């Protein structure tokens, strides 16, 4: 791929809703402002942005949402969280248990309860898009939850295995699906539509010179963290 | 309303998706970062943030969306634009024509076209929330469009008049509705729910000792631009 380098060093990156955010190995938190990854207050090991807001988790697995000028702590524990769904929150905890929060609950603040929904299965990484969520388990097996909607965040309730192996996976607001495998190779799912949410094939792509670490996609731009923590921007 | 004053001066403010943005009298563009309004690049006369993204318009009525590190120009002309709907964009042009953009179009990039849908009618201000949009016309009359959805952004197609007079109006991600009238009074719509999207009445409240100019609400915090451009950050009681 034809990609440009952009200054910075990260371990994780997420793009969504026109925003791009990430964290470095020190767990410092960054937002892309006028083409500069800009440090903001916060300690997070994973930071996500999309239609559901700006959501992250820290080393203690506490959950944070940027609101009204700064991070506020939500109730619950997750090791990874994603905000790419249709105003829903999704993620996994330290036991690979899988949770989502429906739109109406996400948008209620202050709240007297945080009504997490547990999904049936085990995943180590989980990401949502417009009509589905995708994740991978501890054996790098890939799964899709179909029929996900804003107030039925758990979708059909039954995960479907998609052949292949990936270590992480992200779903974009246009429905695009990208992931990186344990060997540091980068893949895109082809043939993904609302009518065929599972898509058809995995295609190989190269953005990094010596291996890929993390990937996210938004609005025609593929974002990579390479193995050395450096960043690539690939306008597709 | 229990308020603090946040340093700065704005003419317009919008809050949504946990973000707070706005523009000043000079059309400098701001985002609230770590409790400080921070200038970003851009000349905009209205800047909105919500589940549909970060959308603004400039003095020439060109439309801009923040994506991938900076503003990109979309097709079309609007004098006001809102991103509070469910991944839909809505707004009005200089002739008070009313438009919306469906979710699937909003999320498509590259796009050699921005396929705006025109709603029948005239409004000078239009704002969207989770299941409806509200607007006001040039005579300050108030309207709701119900059962707006991500890929039917035009909703029922039948604007319903809600008695009262307002100069602008905003709809929050939790469905809350607030507005400011021509005299600088501030109102909330009471009784708004999914079962009753039109609500029941208007209630007056004051955040600005010197009168109100603009309002937006998100996640339990009401944001005011006062008549003098000062900024109040409030919680409800
Ligand atoms: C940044 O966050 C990571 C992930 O939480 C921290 O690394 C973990 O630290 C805990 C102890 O606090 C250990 O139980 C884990 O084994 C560590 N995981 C990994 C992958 O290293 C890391 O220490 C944090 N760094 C800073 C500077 O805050
Ligand atoms: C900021 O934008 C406003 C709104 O476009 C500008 O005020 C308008 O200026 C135009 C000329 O470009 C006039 O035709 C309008 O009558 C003005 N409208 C209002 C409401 O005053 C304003 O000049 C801009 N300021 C800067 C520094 O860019
Ligand atoms: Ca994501
Ligand atoms: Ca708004």
């Amino acid at each position: 791929l034809d990609c440009t380098v952009i200054d910075g060093n990260l371990k994780q990156i997420d793009a969504g809703s026109g925003s791009v955010v990430g964290v470095n190995n020190l767990n410092e938190t960054f937002v892309l402002i006028d083409n500069v990854f800009t440090k903001i207050s916060g300690s997070l090991k994973h930071f996500s942005v999309g239609p559901a807001g700006q959501l992250g988790v820290n080393t203690a697995n506490n959950i944070f949402k940027y609101q009204s000028g700064g991070f506020v702590q939500l109730a619950g524990l997750l090791k990874q969280v994603d905000a790419g769904g249709d105003q829903i929150i999704a993620g996994v905890n330290m036991y690979d248990d899988i949770y989502c929060l429906n739109m109406d609950a996400n948008n209620k603040w202050p709240s007297s309860n945080t009504p997490w929904v547990q999904l049936n299965g085990k995943l180590k990484y989980y990401s949502c898009g417009p009509y589905s969520c995708w994740g991978v388990n501890s054996n790098d097996q890939i799964f899709i939850m179909k029929d996900v909607s804003s107030n039925v965040c758990s979708g059909s309730g039954s995960f479907i295995n998609i052949p292949g192996l990936l270590s992480m996976i992200e779903v974009a607001t246009d429905g695009s699906v990208f992931g990186v495998n344990s060997q540091g190779n980068l893949y895109q799912r082809t043939g993904v539509t609302r009518s065929k949410p599972d898509g058809t094939d995995w295609i190989s792509m190269v953005a990094c010179p010596n291996g890929h670490k993390h990937v996210s996609f938004d609005l025609g731009v593929l974002w990579l963290v390479c193995v050395d923590g450096s960043i690539r921007k690939c306008i597709l």
